[PDB]
């Protein structure tokens, strides 16, 4: 067996230390926007989130009214795979032919969409999504570190080389992350084994390594573990390009579950995907994904400055990160 | 006083990372027979489980049923010593001749069973277990690093040599590993004054160190402390060729106890070796013991994949282990 | 992004382990004075505390009440600049004229009185409160790390020289304190980003190269994560000059808050700064400051006593220090 | 301000790891004496203890009756001096002329009795206990790491020699050790400031290494701190000679308070010496000390047997233990 030293930490362990804040750092100067697809040295990403936050592949969050939602406030949402390949691509096409602020919009000014797909039917499913207008695809696995995963990308990559866009894996060290990276992965999701702070740390550390190897740099995702707002901050400092949450978008009006109301508090549905519908159970209602997501990403960009930065990149070069004690929580 | 450095951790302190998972790993694929009593580089085990479960040398777990309801799916029970020498080789017996699928059977496909002894009376129950049918003995201790362990194998290599295995301890570091190791156990039982994950860990090291200086290879068994799955997971990935459990049987239609319907729920009756019958209590019925094995297993399976290993021996090689912080827990 | 190996504690987790107690260390004999502001070597500080205790910029501590009662014991108090510049500099005034034993008094025998201030209208405030006789000025914020501070502060030093003395920050490590001290601030505010012992610590050992490099001694004040009488100690040996304490005063007689009997216990209202008034609560009434105010510091005394102490240099430099650990607590 | 590295531990976060024990190994054989006061090498201590267990020097715990049923099983009481000295020194008297087994007696074969003295007046009440017949004497204080203690034991020696046994103290690590050494006591008291476990662990180094630099060993005692009968043990395994409790004797038939039925429970008061009688409750009653202590000590020594010594000096050198981690508590 393989041991590791230090323990694996997660996200409510770690503290950012302030740094210098100049007079020209307001929350209404930050700028969020990050790169969602690999791009080599000297270039741009052909596709730029406006703000770092993208729904997660689920039934209970990523749909049709979510995907605009989000896509009109800057970010970008992942139709569930979980359906038949007819409906999905039906999702796909709705969004994209919507029409008719941070919007993240085309050449053809209309809302850009993800859509998530298997190591399985890719073969019917890949085709019918791109033919639908899917702007991003990514492979939805709670284990990316497998042949599958390299198969998959392979194929698509061979049918439409660097035109199609896809993201893969979940992986929680550099091994896994270089091994999709080889297989041609435009983004890498991280997060399953090991505490999440921990594996996005390592992994980024591997995504820069691989970067001054070859000159291409990989965008990295942390998915799920955010707990607070505060977090999100803590995943972007460390590295993270952007962030896949599922339980924060399940509680907005937009998110495709019920309003349930429960002895005076409204709830709205919520199940994981492994769910025999995994847990099925409640989230509370919050509204409308604007006034929040806005809520949260205000926050953001104080503690952003309280770090002295004013982009991400910024904040990642310049935060200083400490560990808590375990009594101190 | 002789003191050491890092403190021992329990199996909840740790989690796997995963390997690279190839297109040919799949539960149905892998593997999982272990050995049960020593032998040398470049033969096998004179006896090899099917499954790595074995039942506890207990009075509330290992009776005539579960030795045959286990042995039926791969594994084998120790019938508990903590009766007459009459009884017990009456239930050996039993089992031997209860024949008039994975299933563990001998030369005359009768089925396998070991028996629990003790440092006591072995002049009398040994051969009585011998003549009965018993195919492997445990010395049943709480804490094996004694002279009476070396005593015990001695008078049975004397009487019978090699042709009688016998299995000993409960240690928890190296030395008394290496200590019931030259007095001639053909398996060693790891398990007290230390965290069962170090404690695995420590003498799985010494195993090898031996096996590398003598050519012999000890089977090892962690011996309780596994509270999930994942645990039995974790047990083998860190070297341990099989695991005893007590109360994990103890729920099964098959243990020797009373089934007990307590307002709403039925539940089976579990006391300690120790108890005054040690703690007396209930377990949650289960039904029959293979349903719940073969779902317990199917999960091992996955997992085994999961790190790209299709045998334990793999396995244990390739597991990428790591400690987890207590926060995170 | 910058990592920090060990992680920072709370006051919780340290104990101090007794000197030795000389024969004349009685409490009667403890020495509690404090430098308020920053000296150069081979002098005093222009103004030193009888007590090391001083009051949060707070509404619902900092009052003229507040200020004449712990003046009269030894300390000094803020009055809150959450206020319009007329009221707080009437504050001021009330206090400075109140006349018409440890008390801290002026050169025209009148109490000494602090005054917080923010980094926005400090032009228009600053001379108000120097005009209303206000002693030393405090900028009021949880992140001094910043161009502000140093702005306000340089606007002071042009317009009154070391005339006016001004305290700053909020910072919790040698950068935030290293800034602070160039931009020319009289004594220097510690917490916030870590745990409140690993920042005293930190700028305390910052604090010490600085007067070693510039012969300049600037006084540092720990602001809050006291939670008993032992902490104080605690923070002292660990190197701060003086304690700033918020909900310790609410509780008492003149605190500006409302008494309210709550079924059976009179309780006192707190809020926080940062409430919609940040939280809104109550503390528990505990009468006069003066009674409990020497039933803290006589604890602090026999303490100090403990550690061979009689002055609060001595115990900073013979204070043994030691961690416990998560267990213990 | 001087810092310790590694935190300190209690005695929870500890356990012995087993040693070969040999056939002749058996709770009846193992000798639990140990020496009371200080002496050189080549020679025995003046007193020995026939069980390493003393009572603790309070008023719910040390009286005539506690004494006498403590010294019958081979232990001694210390009496307390929180009493007039006409009343302490009664009460040895009475202790020491009660007659008209592994008792502890003296030449004239009368129980041993010590009794607790404080650094105040001693002058007055040595002597008073010195005619009376207390065979040792202890000063009581939390802190002895003063010059009082200096004071106190330099007076008796100068007034009586080496003739009287006065054991002192109450330190937690080598320094203060060092200092009641050099002082002359003949036995020194541990336990305060920090764990349990390290404080013993340090002093006892300490102590050994003063034993090779002098030729002189001074006995150690643990005071408090042990929940359990496994704490003893490993008190005495990292080379504590005798144990000090309170608690544990308090709930005796023989301990000075009164027994209280409670709803259906037999108490017996409890409260510390600073109380206003500290604490002040109650403990379960446990009937007669004979009984109780007997179970104890039997659990003792099969551990010492698990860990293969017959006498504590042999357990010392001979335990392996081991710190656990916080999750495995």
């Amino acid at each position: 067996a393989k041991y590791y030293n230090e323990p694996c930490h997660t996200f409510n362990e770690y503290l950012l230390i302030p740094g210098l804040s100049t007079v020209d750092c307001i929350p209404s100067n930050v700028n969020l926007s990050t790169p969602l697809v690999k791009f080599q040295k000297g270039q741009q990403s052909e596709i730029n989130l406006k703000i770092p936050l993208v729904s997660a592949i689920m039934q209970s969050v990523s749909g049709e009214k979510m995907a605009i939602a989000l896509a009109r406030e800057g970010g970008i949402s992942f139709i569930f795979g979980s359906q038949s390949i007819e409906s999905q691509a039906a999702m796909v096409h709705a969004v994209k032919n919507f029409k008719a602020h941070n919007e993240l919009v085309d050449s053809q000014k209309r809302y850009l969409v993800g859509a998530g797909i298997n190591t399985r039917d890719f073969r019917e499913r890949v085709p019918a999504l791109v033919e639908a207008g899917a702007d991003v695809l990514c492979i939805d696995s709670s284990d990316g570190f497998s042949e599958w995963q390299k198969i998959t990308i392979g194929w698509i990559r061979e049918k439409y080389g660097d035109k199609v866009k896809v993201g893969a894996g979940n992986i929680v060290d550099g091994e896994g992350f270089r091994y999709l990276a080889d297989a041609g992965a435009d983004f890498i999701k991280i997060g399953i084994g090991r505490g999440q702070a921990t594996a996005v740390i390592d992994v980024v550390a591997e995504r820069n390594k691989y970067f001054e190897e070859t000159g291409i740099y990989i965008p990295v995702c942390s998915d799920g573990g955010i707990v607070y707002d505060y977090h999100m901050t803590l995943a972007l400092a460390m590295g993270a390009d952007f962030i896949m949450l599922g339980r924060y978008f399940a509680r907005f009006e937009e998110s495709p579950t019920r309003k349930v109301t429960i002895n005076g508090s409204v709830m709205k549905e919520y199940w994981g995907e492994g769910s025999s519908r995994g847990v099925d159970s409640y989230v509370p209602y919050a509204g409308k994904l604007k006034d929040n997501v806005e809520a949260s990403l205000n926050k953001v960009k104080s503690t952003m400055c309280n770090c002295g930065a004013l982009t991400i990149p910024q904040l990642q070069s310049k935060a200083k990160i400490t560990l808590v004690s375990s009594v101190s929580i």
